[PDB]
């Protein structure tokens, strides 16, 4: 029971969705594009294409500041989540 | 205003990737919004779908890193602590 | 074996390479050393110089940057603290 | 007065010399090319190309658990020592 992760959750699931319809709407991309494209951006991996357009270009800049922080929380609760049991069966 | 370190880091981010923007744009014969793109996601460690190809812009950017990845990402944490967070913990609050 | 934090994360990284390495390999067609590289440097964020082709790549590889990246930094984060620090400490020390 | 500083950057510039070393000789990259792959390599930022041999690909994952961790380490430190007189003129 950790609504500190529930939260991070959606708020991550929320950003992706924003990028998912940014970067398939404007930059023509396929859905499951435009959702790597977003995901490999805010968890810093990185994409092997660009936006072509100023305005991607400038929301892409902007999604960096807003989701990063964001994105890199939820990766930490989620590796305390996922971790733990493995954690707890090598010890009690 | 109320935290200065968070205030140096913001300006110092900004006059970093104006920085960044007139490098490319003059070396690399980038566009500016390509130069301020290749810059912020070369700083945040994202990384570009290109790379310098004049060796003067290779080593800029060698220095670039070193020195902006640090500001940017000091930045970005005050941002997530002293912005983000208490504008995410106020909107949660029922009202 | 004293951090059993450290041991888990250990064999965690290492079930993680393996599982990205048969992964890209069966279903990217990579060589098993390109899909493990592939592997490597994805759940470090650093980024390959190629993506996944395959729509279950990209569905995969999406599932995997989360689930991994946090436990590869895991255990590069022990990695420092309980081996790299003191051998530089010991290292350091006039005999 | 930073020995702690100082023994970092020389760990960083030991650490890139070699891979500088590397990738020049085994990889076939001219020297500021091997520079630039190694310090991209380890600072996560990533590269536009890859090792083209096996021996490449092998020391290039032992070079990412070797080093990223004190290139990290470097880049903290050096962020302080740069900022600092700029908050030290903000503030006293
Ligand atoms: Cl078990
Ligand atoms: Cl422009
Ligand atoms: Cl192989
Ligand atoms: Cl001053
Ligand atoms: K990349
Ligand atoms: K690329
Ligand atoms: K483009
Ligand atoms: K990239
Ligand atoms: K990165
Ligand atoms: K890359
Ligand atoms: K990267
Ligand atoms: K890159
Ligand atoms: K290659």
């Amino acid at each position: 029971k950790d609504k500190e992760f529930q939260v991070l959750f959606v708020l991550t699931i929320l950003t992706l969705i924003s990028g998912t319809i940014f970067y398939s709407t404007v930059e023509g991309l396929r859905p499951i594009d435009a959702l790597y494209f977003s995901v490999v951006t805010l968890t810093t991996v990185g994409s092997d294409i660009s936006p072509q357009t100023d305005f991607g270009k400038i929301f892409t800049i902007l999604y960096i500041f807003i989701g990063i922080g964001l994105v890199f929380g939820f990766i930490h609760k989620l590796a305390v989540n996922v971790q733990l049991p493995s954690i707890l069966s090598n010890l009690v």
